């Protein structure tokens, strides 16, 4: 009888390859949590009970037992969506059968959306609406570059979907966070964007304008930019003069806001740059520069290295005086010798690096 | 009471990366069989009972249930070797405990050895020898380049191991196929390989000269070279005017010896080049050129393409008029459009290729 939701995660994770080989794309950590745990937490803030995960391939990719978060938080994942090759309609194909006597509209979310997540949508748009909160929109500067403009007139109702419009109809873009009523479910074998054109034809499709940030985290560059946009929004959310985290293992300075895992050891004279994240049990040397970069799980970092606009693996062991900058992702259990300069090179897991790379490329 | 053996497979498979992500390095197919099946068949030709596999990392890497070959052939794998970080002594660390009351000397083999496999070694060197067939040697043209020369005098006994010798002591090189007696087992905590200097100190180490080919299959280039040396040695082994395989689905011509899986379909006017292998259910177009290349498992190939000195994935789907040459390895479930020219580029699994690449490199 409790409120339920569906999350569309079906994909391969090909774009974010260099660090998705070890763990699936949904559960690659962002800031300090797996990429989906943010959405489960927001849906709990709504007050949902269980989440319907829609995986296109490898449903038993070790995710079931890796989901330790399932026992906590009082949220149970069923993993009931196994997809044969059909159209791009998750709920229509598999989740239509499983409803278990719902009573409230169920949310629909992507896996690469990062926002302030306004969780009043169940209560909002309740003023005698059929299919409340049917679509969610946000402002974009490039009205024509992204395309797919959802025109929102003065009335909170949408009637036309135009792709690459010549007219300046509006700056609204489909955020990808949907909520539909139970009656929406209709058996449509493979399908036109989940019957959105008809949904507007009966004129029961509403849009919610979003003031917060929005972007698709599908690439490492988008990963870094999402980090730099999302960190300032967490000032009232989590625990962490710039006092985001100042004294952990020694008297070190932080230029801007950053997320420092309490179990980590920063060192003595490190300079944690703006919008940086550090995972548990991470060790940072006596003097370091973590500038707009993420350090995930148990990693060791020597003395004097600079990690700028980059990521490191899970059990990665970084040299002492190296210099890692630009958009370069290091896979799992990588090791780099002293005094190496990796500039925008993605290394495969378990590799070893001992030579300079001044140009973008891949190390196998 | 039956004869047993130990296979050292402990490794990462890093060198043969682009096609070892899907399946572990020991079970990447060679010609028509997994790389361990040749070893197991030779050891059966000896008459062994069980094989002790020594895997360094990920013992349960889905190999146990994927080893369908265990139920057949009447050979049982125990997978009892899980390795904590110690020295390079597999049998001394774990396999020392498990002997199961042996009565005959047990073989020790690598995983990247390809030879004629003389399986009379149990009977050979039995003329009152202690530790019969302690080492195996083969001729190499580059006496000093490879180094580690095992000097074999007129007597079948070795007394000195010299690394990078200045003197032309001999062309023998340690093949890596060992057989030791039960009494050899001595608890040596981390380890001069198998205590070879002492083994020569008591002077009971013998060498067997090999007339056949020998090379380590650790790289795709070495993979191709090993295939082109090993195919002619199978003329008396398996089922397949050049009549290695001439008429399967149409009247096609084969220039040299090749391995054509019976379930495959060749087409109508293909030209299967010298020393090529094709897996089961593979489909080859109307006119093709498979020149010194390996096609693994279910693959589709269009019309007029050329696969020269290359490998393709498991479920690979190849375009019609493409041109794949040089040492290029295609991962699992890759797809290439029509008229692409991949020259020595390794693609990652599940990727898609639609653009030319005239230089060596990697596609993510």
């Amino acid at each position: 009888q409790g409120m339920r939701a569906v999350i569309l995660v079906g994909g391969f994770g090909t774009r974010l390859r260099p660090l998705t080989l070890t763990t699936p794309k949904p559960l690659v950590p962002f800031c300090n949590k797996p990429m989906i745990i943010h959405q489960i937490e927001a849906l709990k803030a709504v007050g949902v009970t269980e989440v319907i995960l829609a995986v296109a391939y490898r449903p038993e990719a070790m995710k079931e037992q890796m989901d330790e978060w399932s026992r906590k938080l009082g949220v149970s994942f069923v993993f009931s969506v196994e997809e044969e090759p059909l159209g791009t309609a998750g709920p229509l194909a598999l989740a239509r059968d499983i409803l278990m006597q719902d009573d409230k509209p169920f949310f629909v979310l992507n896996s690469d959306v990062t926002c302030t997540f306004p969780m009043q949508e169940l209560l909002d748009f309740h003023k005698a609406h059929g299919g409340e909160g049917t679509i969610m929109v946000s402002q974009v500067t490039q009205w024509e570059k992204y395309g797919v403009v959802v025109y929102s007139p003065q009335n909170y109702q949408i009637e036309r979907f135009v792709e690459k419009p010549s007219r300046f109809l509006g700056d609204r873009i489909n955020a990808g966070i949907y909520i539909f009523n139970k009656s929406i479910l209709d058996r449509i074998p493979p399908i036109e964007k989940e019957i959105f054109p008809a949904m507007a034809a009966e004129g029961q499709l509403y849009a919610f304008n979003l003031e917060g940030f929005w972007m698709d985290v599908g690439q490492p560059k988008d990963y870094i930019l999402g980090m730099t946009k999302f960190i300032p929004s967490l000032v009232h959310g989590n625990r962490e003069t710039e006092a985001v985290e100042h004294q952990r293992g020694g008297r070190f300075t932080v230029i801007g806001a950053s997320l420092i895992d309490p179990s980590a050891k920063i060192g003595d004279g490190a300079v944690i740059g703006p919008y940086a994240s550090i995972g548990a049990n991470c060790v940072i040397g006596e003097s370091c520069r973590i500038d707009n970069a993420a350090i995930l799980e148990n990693s060791k970092v020597g003395k004097g290295t600079m990690v700028s606009r980059s990521i490191v693996g899970w059990n990665n062991r970084i040299g002492s005086w190296c210099h890692i900058k630009d958009i370069s992702v290091l896979g799992d259990d990588v090791e780099v010798k002293d005094g190496v300069i990796l500039i925008g090179t993605k290394v495969l897991p378990n590799k070893d690096v001992g030579e300079h790379r001044f140009e973008p490329g891949i190390i196998m």
